[PDB]
């Protein structure tokens, strides 16, 4: 059966906060930055 083996890999840089890929490590890097800021103050949203 083996029914799981659940890791694949689409893009050499992948997030882990959604699940996102990209090809230059720089553009999740600046990705990322959507799941964290800058400590701001305010209502973190859902
Ligand atoms: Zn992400």
């Amino acid at each position: 059966g083996s029914s799981g083996s659940s890791g694949s890999s689409t893009k050499s840089h992948q997030c882990h906060e959604c699940g996102r890929g990209f090809t230059l490590k720089s553009h999740l890097n600046q990705h990322q930055r959507i799941h964290t800021g800058e400590k701001p103050s305010g209502p973190s949203s859902g």
